[PDB]
């Protein structure tokens, strides 16, 4: 299936001239229930079709370019089933307080590899992080318009209190290409926390800082598909 997971992921040939660094990323409300409701959280998050087209529906706050950096963070709420506002981390370039405790984030682009080989994505997140990878799965190569909500069965997914709350994939990458990413969080309520780090052969630590790993490109009328194969 052309949108299915997979461990040799297809990426993407951009015309690399003044390259966009990082993500785009859209933020959405996730208002709370009615005040002293219990459960006080909306549980529309945990809709299959949440992710796709659910968020649309609510307000949107703010799109923005150019996410790069460490983009992971947990978040201490003072308090629970309360909206509270505080600002996101330097790499989501978003200076604003938002409701911290409570809000959808959609996080799209492109992976560039520094080192041809396996790599190893590990998430956890409170409330949930889905994440798409490659061409096809994630979106088509300079064509992500036209294709950005036909993505397909997620490379990995963490939801906090479910029986998979930290998730990672392997996949085979050649650095000379860029990979489709989306990644797509919510927080419901109380604490909110986004980890993503990868492992390579290269380093024997993980990276964390996706500075030089994220980029953006604009979509072309017949794509970009990628021009190293083996
Ligand atoms: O523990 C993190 C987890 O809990 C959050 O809130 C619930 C809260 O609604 C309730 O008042 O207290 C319980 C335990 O004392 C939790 O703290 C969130 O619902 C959930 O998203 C997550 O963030
Ligand atoms: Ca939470």
């Amino acid at each position: 299936g052309w949108t299915d997971p997979t461990e040799f992921p297809l990426g993407c040939s951009p015309n690399v001239t003044t390259p966009k660094n990082g993500l785009s990323m859209e933020l959405y409300s996730y208002d709370y229930l009615k005040s002293g409701s219990n459960p006080c959280w909306d549980a529309a998050y945990l809709d299959p079709n949440y992710p796709r087209t659910g968020y649309k529906s609510h307000r949107l706050l703010a799109k923005v370019e150019n996410v790069a950096g460490n983009i992971n963070f947990y978040y201490h709420a003072p308090m629970g089933c309360t909206s509270l506002f505080d600002t996101l981390p330097q790499a989501y370039n978003y200076r604003t307080p938002l409701t911290m405790t409570n809000f959808t984030m959609l996080l799209y682009g492109y992976f560039k590899p520094k080192v041809t080989g396996y790599h190893t994505f590990t998430i956890s997140a409170d409330d949930l992080l889905f994440v798409n990878f490659g061409a096809g799965n994630a979106f088509d190569c300079c064509k992500r318009e036209s294709s950005a909500d036909d993505f397909g069965n997620y490379q990995a997914y963490a939801v906090w209190g479910s029986q998979t709350a930290k998730d990672d994939l392997t996949v085979h990458l050649d650095a000379g290409l860029y990979y489709p990413i989306r990644i797509f969080f919510n927080n419901r309520d109380n604490d909110g926390a986004l980890s993503l780090t990868l492992k390579t052969e290269s380093d024997p630590n993980p990276v964390i800082d996706f500075s030089d790993y994220f980029y953006s490109f604009d979509d072309t009328k017949d794509g970009c598909p990628g021009l190293v194969s083996y």
